């Protein structure tokens, strides 16, 4: 309903401004995955997640935060913060799946308005980024899509997400 699926790496560039939603570990650790694919596109985003990571740590579970990706200024990256570490060692499914819904709850109270590192780097009101994602949670985390998708049609109304399929 809410949700629009499209055939395609989220990474192929867009030309309108967007916000690339990605499912995060606490332990600063962007090591698999399309984490990595993101380390080593916007290394300066990924600098900013481990500062973040660093100072808050598990804590930061069921928060968001946005980062520049610094490299083009039509794409930014929210971090979802769902499991304290990532591969084999990351939280249980219900556990991923409820800090999911409530970091995606500070974004949308963002929206309507989590966003220290966009000062000075955000060109357009937060507002008028389009939200995307991959499958998020389906891979190293390792939750089935649909029990995620759930989650994300909850916010019917209040939210819209294109989720892009490999
Ligand atoms: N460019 C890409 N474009 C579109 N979809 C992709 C892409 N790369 C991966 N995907 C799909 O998105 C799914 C989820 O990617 P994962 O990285 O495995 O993410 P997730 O299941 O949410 O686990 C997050 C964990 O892994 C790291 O990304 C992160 O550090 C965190 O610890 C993958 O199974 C894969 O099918």
């Amino acid at each position: 309903s809410n949700i629009t699926y499209v055939k395609g790496n989220i990474l192929k560039p867009k030309s309108y401004a967007r916000i690339l939603i990605a499912s995060c570990n606490c332990n600063g650790s962007w090591g698999g995955g399309i984490a990595y694919q993101l380390a080593l596109r916007y290394p300066k985003a990924e600098k900013d997640y481990v500062e973040v990571c660093e100072k808050y740590g598990s804590n930061l579970l069921g928060k968001c935060i946005l980062l520049p990706s610094y490299e083009n200024s039509d794409l930014l990256i929210c971090c979802l913060f769902t499991s304290s570490f990532g591969g084999s060692s990351h939280g249980e499914k219900q556990s991923i799946l409820n800090y999911t819904k409530l970091a995606l709850d500070k974004l949308k109270t963002f929206r309507e308005a989590i966003g220290d590192y966009l000062n000075g780097h955000i060109k357009y009101p937060i507002g008028e980024y389009k939200l995307e994602m991959p499958q998020i949670n389906s891979g190293i985390f390792g939750v089935p899509w649909k029990e995620t998708e759930r989650v994300l049609e909850e916010f019917s109304g209040d939210m819209s997400f294109t989720v892009y399929q490999l």
